[PDB]
């Protein structure tokens, strides 16, 4: 149970309820590199929604039931076998309370039954964190699975703006994003909907450059990995399973000649969108999520595993390297025709 829990000490940055936001730290002494790691978990986008949410995923909506500690797994492992990537890091994990994709700038008041703070939950985090230690960064890696990897998009540049403005230029920020990599494509049998209408009950912020292409009303687009993505100046490496379980979710998915065109058409059209990604890691697996996982280690794109090209994208931040690949999409068309999928 390595990681403590920090409540934020600015305690108007705050939960859906208002209950203060907050960390997880363990620090690591001898290291200038900090993964900062963004939790999943759906969102709510009305009122009555967030009201059930609220009944029954409370955990995510509020820190007044959080545990004193967590145990960091995967890439938030402090153990090189189970972490040979950044196992002597400094490990952040921030709990997702906001229930907006950590979109939202509003907070509880006379006319907001709950606060939706996402993005100002991360600048806290990060303002914080510069008291101790991350001030003497070289790397900051904001990860993230599920809505977290949607979050990582959302706001690692406006973190690497945040340390620019506070007068950190040296730390370089860099994003990596878990199964946040959606497609707005027509389902089998309203997605899209869901987050236009969440956006206005969070005040829902997305990136500067995004927010200027597509403009007034049309900021959901910056949701969507594929689109967003071009518009961002910090390094982000992007992992997704060409047949994500939420993904199929939303298509209405849950096999005859139609289905079967519909999920190869699907892992066709996810590979596409990551064929001008040069940091990406996209195995054709069933599946959902990676990086926090304590086996994460094991499914292999091409023979390179996720650790290895996380580790060959380090260097690539130092032309390509012999042997140490950072682009690594399966072009194989069903799940699981990798043979290293993960079984379930
Ligand atoms: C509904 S269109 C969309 C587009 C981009 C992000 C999101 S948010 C989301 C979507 C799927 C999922 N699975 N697990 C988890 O946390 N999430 N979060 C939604
Ligand atoms: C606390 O956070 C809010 C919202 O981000 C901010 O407006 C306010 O200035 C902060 N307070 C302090 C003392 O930093």
């Amino acid at each position: 149970e390595d990681l403590r829990l920090h409540l934020l000490l600015n305690t108007s940055v705050t939960c859906n309820d208002g209950s203060p936001a907050g960390y997880y730290l363990k620090e690591s002494r001898g290291s200038r590199r900090w993964l900062l790691f963004l939790e999943g978990g759906w969102y709510c986008f009305n009122r009555e929604n967030c009201d059930s949410r609220y009944d029954t995923m409370r955990r995510l909506m509020s820190s007044r039931d959080w545990p004193r500690t967590r145990t960091g797994t995967g890439i938030l492992s402090s153990q090189p076998e189970e972490n040979p990537y950044w196992w002597n890091a400094n490990m952040v994990f921030i709990p997702y309370c906001s229930s907006d994709v950590w979109s939202g700038a509003s907070s509880k008041s006379e006319k907001n039954e709950y606060a939706f703070m996402g993005a100002l939950i991360i600048q806290e985090v990060v303002r914080e964190l510069l008291g101790r230690g991350l001030s003497g960064a070289k790397v900051l890696l904001l990860a993230g699975s599920s809505a977290g990897g949607t979050g990582v998009l959302l706001n690692v540049d406006r973190v690497a703006e945040q340390l620019e403005k506070l007068g950190y230029p040296a730390i370089q920020v860099r994003g990596l994003a878990d199964s946040g990599w959606f497609l707005d494509n027509k389902q089998y049998r309203a997605p899209t909907e869901a987050i236009r209408r969440g956006i206005r009950y969070w005040n829902g912020v997305v990136p500067e450059r995004c927010r200027r292409q597509f403009q007034e009303g049309e900021e959901w687009n910056c949701f969507f990995g594929y689109k967003v993505y071009p518009t961002l100046r910090s390094p982000v490496f992007v992992v997704q399973w060409l047949f994500d379980e939420a993904q199929l979710t939303v298509d209405n998915v849950h096999v005859q000649e139609g289905l079967r065109l519909y999920i190869q058409n699907l892992g066709r059209e996810l590979r596409h969108t990551l064929k001008d990604v040069p940091a990406s890691f996209a195995p054709a697996c069933l599946s959902h999520e990676i990086i926090i996982r304590s086996h994460w280690t094991d499914v292999q794109v091409k023979g390179t595993s996720l650790p290895r090209a996380l580790h060959c994208w380090d260097r690539s931040l130092h032309t390509p390297l012999k042997g140490c690949p950072v682009h690594l999409v399966d072009s194989c068309p069903w799940p699981h025709c990798n043979p290293s999928c993960p079984t379930g």
